């Protein structure tokens, strides 16, 4: 069972390079607007306490170099929305997909297209952590890389990349420029709040392992929802809600394992460990597959 | 470290569907040729022990329905190369990238663009196991999905999907239609699998690059002595090509390949002794030397 990203071609056709001064990162070109992180306008010194409105009013359209492949796009206007800059260009992107901007919830997954100098480099699946970080793979120059889901022909953009934290996890914004989490686009070492494990996702994954013939971790027992949730919170697992239980129905039907029966299996794993065994290849309980993800991939 | 696929857009621009009767699978459209698994020409009854040569003689161009989306592509010629069908079409694919056809070695990784009815569903990284199988996520209708790597702007196609083995792993061919491994497109067991030594060594190099180097020792080994030990632990023997592709990581860390082999040999013989490497007690074997350099840089 495989962590699978959405096909990235519709997003690749939107990625451009944005340069201001000696800073280069990526931008997302939709119709005649390029979206990018606003910290592109900051210098070494600005970045410790950047007064962005004051820094932006001092910029001219020609201070922004936007390049799509070999071609330069002419910036004819700019504006700032929260932590994103919106560069109006004189050319429409003919590869603009059907799209929307969404703000995702913790526990939801999305695909990241990691880009450098406006060129796509890799694609992988991430989850919005309960503490609003993401465990990404982002190096210098990756800012402006985006995260997205696809439904039919519509790209739902949910993430734009801005920073890496001292622990090696990542933080960013939605496409309205609002950060996920308590982070700020200044050049400071920032810690996240305590992370927790996405319980509804671990349960989806356990069901996926059953669907794939792996059942060593099952047991004959059950648990109530509240008693499960007491043990969950003790182990820094998120509470499981009745909506989560409802969401897991399809995987429950399929396998004929009641949700609360799988909860009792997970409780045993938290208390007893895996004893060196592995599940779906992993020595660790995996929490970045949603129920939808498991079903979407057991469906086609 | 994450499994990271290559961006799939250049390959999405080449996917089509190929139907013969009611059997639809995926094909790859490059210039004026569509490549797909030859078993598209088989009914269920032929799938037992098909006579592909006979089946292909009974076929004509007008029996093949090739479609990009719902747009038919006219077939003007057909031929068989090993286990792939090549359909000449009357239109050169305007989205053809720079490409080549490569046959990869066990241990090498590649991106799979899983497709159904010519439409991409997902992309993910696979490693060719030493027993010439991959652990895919392939369902009915996935055949003809391809595996690839991208270098600069050149797509190297290395895999086309054909079948699922009893144990739930996957087998297929290169783009010249030669199966990886001893498999045939009929109605077979994968050889017992082994650990991909060259990738474990890449993973130890990765750990060193990140400052996790407790396992380095003061000794070395010959390649023969290491290979003989490794096989007792169900690890693949190293080839000269493996030594060579570890060269960049050896040079980045200053740790000779054979010195790293001696460190690995000690881990195998003594175990981890309760310690971890890059946070795990398990040694990862699905990241190549190129994967490591690509994520550390
Ligand atoms: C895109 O411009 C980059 C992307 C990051 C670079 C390395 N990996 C990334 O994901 N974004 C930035 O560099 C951020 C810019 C500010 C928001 C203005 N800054 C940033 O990511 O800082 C990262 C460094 C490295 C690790 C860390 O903890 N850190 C913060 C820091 C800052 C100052 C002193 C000490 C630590």
């Amino acid at each position: 069972f495989r962590k699978m990203a959405f096909p990235s071609g519709k997003v690749e056709g939107c990625m451009v390079q944005v340069t201001c001064g000696t800073t280069t990162l990526n931008g997302l070109w939709l119709d005649d607007v390029v979206y990018c992180p606003r910290h592109v306008i900051c210098t070494s010194e600005d970045m410790l306490n950047p007064n962005y409105e004051d820094l932006l009013i001092r910029k001219s359209n020609h201070n922004f170099l936007v390049q799509a492949g070999n071609v330069q796009l002419r910036v004819i206007g700019h504006s700032m929305q929260n932590c994103v800059l919106k560069l109006k260009v004189d050319t429409a992107n003919p590869k603009t997909p059907k799209y929307k901007f969404v703000r995702i919830q913790p526990g939801q997954t999305f695909s990241v297209l990691a880009c450098y100098n406006g060129s796509p480099s890799g694609v992988y699946q991430c989850a919005m952590r309960p503490n609003f970080t993401i465990k990404g793979s982002f190096l210098n120059g990756s800012c402006g890389s985006v995260g997205f889901n696809i439904d039919y022909d519509c790209v739902s953009f949910c993430y734009m990349h801005h920073m890496e934290l001292p622990t090696g996890v990542h933080a960013g914004t939605d496409l309205e420029g609002n950060f996920y989490g308590p982070f700020v686009d200044r050049q400071t070492a920032q810690a996240a709040g305590t992370d927790t494990t996405i319980t509804v996702n671990v349960l989806a994954w356990l069901y996926a392992a059953v669907i794939n013939g792996d059942r060593w971790f099952l047991n004959r027992f059950t648990t109530t929802l509240n008693d499960f949730n007491l043990v969950a919170m003790k182990y820094n697992y998120e509470p499981l809600t009745q909506d989560h239980v409802d969401i897991l129905g399809p995987l429950s039907a399929q396998t004929g394992i009641a949700v609360l029966d799988m909860c009792a299996s997970l409780k045993e794993l938290l208390q007893n460990g895996m004893n060196g065994r592995t599940i779906l290849g992993s020595a660790l309980l995996e929490d970045e597959f949603t129920p939808f993800d498991v079903v979407r991939q057991c469906s086609g």
